[PDB]
C-alpha cells in the first residue's frame, strides 16, 4: 500500500517547452511547484521505471492534498517538473542504495 | 539540412499525473517517433537554444486527423528526446 520518504529539495529543474506561452510561463512560475518529492523507499523490487511511476503519482496526490489552504497549464508543468524531480530522486537513491 | 537526424534512441517510458494518460502512454507510446532532428553542437550551443531548435524542427517536421491526446503525446514525447539528444551531443562535443 502506502508509506513514503519525502526526499530532500533540490533545484528545481530549467525545463524548454515548444510552446512560447509554457516555457514563459514555467521561467516566471517554477518557485509555485515543490522542490522535493516523495518517493516509496528503494528496495529489491524498486527499478526507475517503477520508482518514478510511484514517485510521479505520490508527490501529486500529496500536493492536492497539501494545497487545501487547476489551471490546465499549473497540472501539466506540475506534472513535468515532478517526474524530473523523481528521476533525480531515483538517482540519488539508487547510487546510495549501491 | 542544416539539421540532422538523430539515430533511433530506446523510448523513454513517461509518466503522467492522470490515470488515464500515464496508461494510454504505456499502451501506446510506439506510436511517436523514436527520432529526433537537431542543430550539431558548437561553441555556440547551450542546453536552451538545442533544445528548442530540435523541439521546433522535429514537431514541424512532423506536422508534415489525430486526437488532442495523441498530439499532446507527441509535443511532450519530443520535448523530452531533445533533452536525451542533447545530452547525447553533448557528451560527443565532449
Amino acid at each position: 500500500l502506502g508509506g513514503y520518504m519525502l526526499g530532500s529539495a533540490m533545484s528545481r529543474p530549467i525545463i524548454h517547452f515548444g510552446s512560447d506561452y509554457e516555457d514563459r510561463y514555467y521561467r516566471e512560475n517554477m518557485h509555485r511547484y515543490p522542490n522535493q518529492v516523495y518517493y516509496r523507499p528503494m528496495d529489491e523490487y524498486s527499478n526507475q521505471n517503477n520508482f518514478v511511476h510511484d514517485c510521479v503519482n505520490i508527490t501529486i496526490k500529496q500536493h492536492t492534498v497539501t494545497t487545501t489552504t487547476s489551471t490546465e497549464t499549473d497540472v501539466k508543468m506540475m506534472e513535468r517538473v515532478v517526474e524530473q524531480m523523481c528521476i533525480t530522486q531515483y538517482e540519488r537513491e539508487s547510487q546510495a542504495y549501491y
